Parts: structure tokens; C-alpha cells; sequence
DNA sequence: CAAACACACCAAACACAAGAGCTAATTGACTGGCCGTTATCGATGTATATATCTGACACGTGCCTGGAGACTAGGGAGTAATCCCCTTGGC
């Protein structure tokens, strides 16, 4: 489909916007939550073998704070994504002093990519999204309260507080869509604010892990 | 072509099935070989009971020796007279 593969597009750009926002990276007020109309007359509307193609509406983003840090949003064509694509993005990637990156993948990557991903891992950090798990922001929903990711000298300073090892805060495994939508890694807590119904509001912290 | 992992499927197990409380009744091992005790069958008697034969005592029959019976023959023992030898007796 032509017209479906467009609001496609864009919902998961919308999206990405919102993720980038989240985490901490400047983005435009305009951008963050432009609607679709400018998104055709931006690109061209016509996904289907014409202007606004994969690849074209990448975004890089600087961080707020430090000017310096970037991160990619490829977005490969190929339905099965193999290790040459990944490679030749990093290889690309490599002239950049940019270290994290985003991609997109149609369909899921093969076996044999999530090893090399891994690989460059201390290097160049390098997540992939399904755009099946981008086309709604989570983050939004009733159910899924607020997420803080921590800095380090407020976690020492709440394990200095409640005397309390790190080990012994309640778990959050990476691969939860929360955690690998803020980009948190091993070793890095995350706080978590509750409507609390007989409290009123209840703030607890879980160590990725 | 060979090796990496992933998925679907097939095949194989684990553990659970509320808290408990009371009462009743069915099961009470068994062939066989073998040793160890003891009951039984057998020989090798010596003691007692009974049968055969021999010895001593008893009653009975008997062969043999000597004794006894009737009768006889014929002669031994024995009256009645006589002589006169011899004894007892005498002065």
C-alpha cells in the first residue's frame, strides 16, 4: 500500500522523536509532534518506488548537554536485515566520532547480525526496533507509569541512604520495551513513580540486571 | 559443502491434587537338603518258663530159690517077758 506505508512512516518517525526527547537528545517542539500533512508535503507522499524512501528520512540528533554525543536512525530496506547492511552502517558510522546509533528493522534481523551487533558492542553502541514495536509509544500508556533513568551519584547516594546493596534492589531485565526504549544498560537504576491509591504517590527503584 | 543458531515438532518425565478427626477388619510363608535328637528296628545276650531226657524213690509185677503139703513105703523106734549076770548088802 502506498497511503498506509506513509502514515506508517511517519507514526514511527513520530515516534522516534518522542524516544530521542525522552531520553535527554534536543529536539524541535515542531518536529515532536508535527502532524502528517507537512510529513507529505515534506517528503512526497508516493513511499511506494518514489521520493520519501527508506534510508532518506534518517535523523541525527545531538544530546542536550553535551553537543559532542549523536546517534543514528537507519532504516534498511531489506525485509531480513543480514550483517553486510549492519557493517557497512558501523564502517559509515566510523568517520563520525558518533558512538550509539538506532535501526530500524522491517522484519527481524537474522541470528547471525545480533552476534556482530553485540560484538561492536563496547565500540559503538547499536540497538534495532521493530518498527511493528514503534508504531505506539509505550511510554504513554495507562498502565506503564513514569520512568526516571538515574544518574550515578543519586544512586550511590540512595545506597548510601538506605544502607541498602545495589544487589538487593528489585530486577528490571534489558530486554524490557521499557528499558531498551530509555536505552538503559547493565548496572543502572531506574526510578519508577506510582499513583498510589492509598498514598497518593509511591517512588520506587529498579536495578537493571 | 559444512557449520552456526533458530523454530516447530516429537518424545520423555515430575509433581501436585484442603485441613484433618474417628472407627472397623485381612494379611499370622513355604519344599527341600541337611545336621542333630530321638524313636524305632535289629543282634546278642542272659534270666526265666517250658519240654525232653536221666537219676532216685515209690508202688507193682515177676523169675527164681528155697520151703512147704499130702501121700506113700518100709523100717526105725519101741511094749511086754525072760534070763541070769552082777550089784548091793551082811557078819
Amino acid at each position: 500500500d502506498d497511503e498506509e506505508e506513509t502514515y506508517r512512516l511517519w507514526k514511527i518517525r513520530k515516534t522516534i522523536m518522542q524516544l530521542c526527547h525522552d531520553r535527554g537528545y534536543l529536539v524541535t517542539q515542531d518536529e515532536l509532534d508535527q502532524t502528517l500533512e507537512e510529513f507529505k508535503a515534506q517528503f512526497g507522499d508516493k513511499p511506494s518506488e518514489g521520493r520519501p524512501r527508506r534510508t532518506d528520512l534518517t535523523v541525527l540528533v545531538a544530546h542536550n548537554d553535551d553537543p559532542t554525543d549523536q546517534m543514528f536512525v537507519f532504516f534498511p530496506e531489506e525485509p531480513k536485515v543480514g550483517i553486510k547492511t549492519i557493517k557497512v552502517y558501523c564502517q559509515r558510522m566510523q568517520e563520525e566520532n558518533i558512538t550509539r546509533a538506532l535501526i530500524v528493522v522491517q522484519q527481524g534481523m537474522t541470528p547471525s547480525a545480533k552476534q556482530s551487533l553485540v560484538d561492536m558492542a563496547p565500540k559503538y553502541i547499536l540497538e534495532q526496533f521493530l518498527q511493528q514495536e514503534l508504531l505506539i509509544n509505550i511510554t504513554e500508556h495507562e498502565l506503564v507509569p513514569e520512568h526516571v533513568v538515574m544518574t550515578k551519584e543519586e544512586v550511590t547516594e540512595l545506597l548510601a541512604r538506605y544502607k541498602l546493596r545495589e544487589n538487593q534492589l528489585p530486577r528490571i531485565q534489558a530486554g524490557d520495551p521499557v528499558a531498551r526504549y530509555f536505552g538503559i544498560k547493565r548496572g543502572q537504576v531506574v526510578k519508577i513513580i506510582r499513583p498510589s491509591e492509598t498514598a497518593g504517590r509511591y517512588i520506587t527503584y529498579r536495578l537493571v540486571q
